[PDB]
């Protein structure tokens, strides 16, 4: 099992960030942790190295888990985030752009996600 951290980002207009991956996937930006890193200074660093975006957190979210096409297993923890500007896809890209509640449940690829997002969107204050 590979460690992952990641946010939940939420600019103004309540729209949540999200990246279109190599295979296709729509998800929230996430990566590994670097060697001494805790869980959530790498969730805000891999939101900033992939899409440009400083974000703050707000709070901790819960981790989701699931095996790759790889054979991996990830579990990725995840911080609900604040956040603003225009993304700039990584070249690593393929899409990437802020999305209402609504269209990111027509976007986003997993149940975990989905899932994720709800929770995140319960826990937003106003
Ligand atoms: N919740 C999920 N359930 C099932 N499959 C998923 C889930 N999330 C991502 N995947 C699949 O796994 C891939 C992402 O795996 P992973 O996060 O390990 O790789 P990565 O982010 O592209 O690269 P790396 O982790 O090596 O830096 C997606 O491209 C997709 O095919
Ligand atoms: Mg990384």
């Amino acid at each position: 099992m590979e460690l992952g951290a990641g946010g939940v980002v939420f600019n103004a207009k309540r729209e949540v960030l999200l990246l279109r991956d190599r295979m296709g996937f729509w998800v929230f930006p996430k990566g590994h942790p670097e060697p001494g890193e805790s869980l959530e200074e790498a969730a805000v660093r891999e939101v900033w190295e992939q899409t440009g975006v400083r974000a703050e957190v707000l709070l901790p979210l819960y981790p989701t888990r699931y095996v790759n096409p790889k054979g991996v297993e990830r579990e990725v923890h995840w911080f609900l985030m604040r956040g603003e500007g225009a993304p700039r896809l990584e070249e690593g890209m393929t899409g990437a752009g802020w999305f209402s509640p609504e269209e990111a449940r027509a976007l986003l690829a997993f149940p975990e996600d989905l899932g994720l997002l709800e929770v995140a969107l319960e826990r937003l204050p106003l």
